[PDB]
């Protein structure tokens, strides 16, 4: 069902644990490539995302896999809502700080209820979102093109 359970650590602002599912792209090995904890070390702007992630649908070098995060208790709810809150209102993307497996670049996304899909994620090779949902955090994972053992 989800690909992968563990937490999303912002220090001083928010942390909680949160289930992943897939969106676009191959969800394949992040199961045991991810840690147990996503320590997000920063804010960068969106068209510095949406940039790299053009040049990088050019090259045929590394692939995109966006995934949705979800959180597992009320109380994780409640800090999963103030780290929407905090990239939201600062009209933000989260980075992510882990040394991991094989992922070049992760980046959180705020996505509102009723905001537009962002134009460089256009139509999703994967389950995709409903057009019914509430606040969602979601994972923008990049990872280099292979095929493993």
């Amino acid at each position: 069902n989800f690909i992968w359970k563990g937490f999303i650590n912002m220090p001083s602002v928010a942390k909680f644990v949160t289930k992943a599912y897939p969106v676009s792209g191959s969800p394949e090995y992040l199961t045991e490539d991810l840690p147990d904890s996503i320590q997000v070390g920063g804010r960068i702007s969106p068209q510095t995302v949406w940039d790299y992630v053009e040049k990088i649908k050019a090259s045929g070098t590394k692939e995109i896999c966006v995934v949705r995060f979800t959180p597992v208790t009320e109380e994780d709810q409640i800090s999963y809502t103030l780290l929407f809150a905090y990239f939201s209102s600062r009209k933000r993307y989260g980075v992510a700080a882990n040394n991991m497996k094989q992922v070049k670049d992760m980046y959180l996304i705020p996505l509102g209820a009723t905001d537009k899909i962002p134009h460089p994620l256009v139509p999703f090779d994967g389950p995709g979102l409903e057009l019914h949902r509430p606040n969602l955090l979601l994972g923008l994972i990049i990872r280099q093109k292979l095929k493993r053992q």
